[PDB]
């Protein structure tokens, strides 16, 4: 039995799954499927600061060198037609409460994908809030003060956790997918799970942002290599600033760059240290994203139709099951 079920469980990807199904038991439509949620990944890593900020910050000792953060990879699949369909994967990258500033309690998306059959077609966006507001409820009753999103499509033909997606599926263009977040984020407020949330540069601005070592610097995200753009260019100058320059580029791609605040004020002063619940997982397929989508590339395992996507999901959890 090679079924998303059967894969081992986590405290996080059942909180997911819960809310998903009360949400879809609800809504009571007949053609909807039971949903299960599965972390087959959790790994400890670190990213470490890049050369010209290492020598800015690190060599004189006022940033760390890296940051320790733990990265987890989980997919949801959906019963359509009685078998599994998966139709959304995603990869976070977590710094706790023994991370240096200014890392420590953030959490960071570092890709998100899905493949648009999940049945009805008029239920697919809540669905996905669901996933994603539970995320965030959850890594706030962790501890976790903050969360991060980089709200960018791919780019010319470019596929993230999931091989060949189906024609029909638009690359969303990045009005569209703000707008999409912007609306997650305002019923995540009403919910009353975010706190509120902010664009990266009025984010800087309300938090006195003096210095790029203030910033958080995530694994392959946009800001660290920005920062090392601007200080080749800024070291190239000779005469007979980096924080300025910082500012001017966060506001030209202010609304791209999401930061949420789950924690407010006092409530994110006292907190006691972030204790995970759930083990680590290794598992080298989903040990980022570029392992599974070469075993899709390989093996053809497709997501350009229901039926195509329907085989790959269970070619997927076979693959799975057999570590
Ligand atoms: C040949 N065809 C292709 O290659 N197709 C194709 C289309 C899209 C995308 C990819 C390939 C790769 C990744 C992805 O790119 C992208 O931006 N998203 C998010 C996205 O599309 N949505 C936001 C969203 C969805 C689900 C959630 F749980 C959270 C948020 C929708 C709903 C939006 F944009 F409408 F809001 C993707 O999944
Ligand atoms: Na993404």
């Amino acid at each position: 039995k090679f079924s998303a079920k059967r894969l081992p469980s986590t405290r996080l990807g059942t909180f997911l799954e819960n809310r998903v199904n009360d949400f879809l038991r609800r809504q009571n439509h007949p053609e909807s499927g039971e949903v299960t949620v599965r972390v087959v990944h959790a790994s400890d890593k670190t990213v470490e600061v890049k050369p010209g900020m290492k020598a800015r910050f690190v060599d004189s000792g006022e940033m760390a060198e890296s940051f320790p953060y733990r990265t987890k990879a989980l997919f949801a699949f959906e019963e359509i037609d009685g078998v599994d369909l998966c139709f959304f994967g995603m990869h976070v990258q977590e710094y706790g409460s023994d991370c240096p500033p200014p890392n420590q309690r953030r959490v960071y998306i570092s890709y998100l994908d899905s493949v648009h059959f999940f049945r009805p077609k008029c239920l697919r966006t809540a669905v996905y809030h669901e996933i994603l507001i539970g995320y965030l409820e959850y890594v706030k009753k962790l501890g976790y003060t903050t969360g991060h999103i980089w709200a960018c499509p791919p780019s010319e033909g470019d596929d993230y956790i999931f091989h060949c997606h189906p024609p029909d599926q638009k690359i969303p263009k990045p009005k569209r997918l703000q707008e999409w977040y912007k609306k997650m984020l305002d019923k995540a407020v009403s919910e009353r799970i975010v706190h509120d949330y902010k664009d990266i540069f009025k984010q800087a601005t309300e938090d006195r942002l003096t210095s790029a070592k203030e910033l958080p610097y995530f694994e392959g995200d946009f800001w660290p290599n920005v920062l090392e753009e601007s200080i080749k260019e800024l070291e190239q100058k000779t005469s007979k600033d980096l924080s300025q320059k910082l500012y001017a580029t966060m506001e030209k791609h202010k609304e791209v760059f999401f930061v949420i605040r789950l924690i407010a004020g006092p409530a994110a002063n006292s907190l006691p240290p972030i204790v995970d619940p759930d083990p680590l997982i290794p598992c080298d397929l989903m040990d980022g994203r570029d392992a599974f989508l070469t075993l899709a590339r390989d093996r053809h395992l497709e997501f350009s139709s229901l039926r195509r996507a329907q085989w790959s999901t269970g070619c997927m959890l076979v693959e799975l099951h057999t570590q």
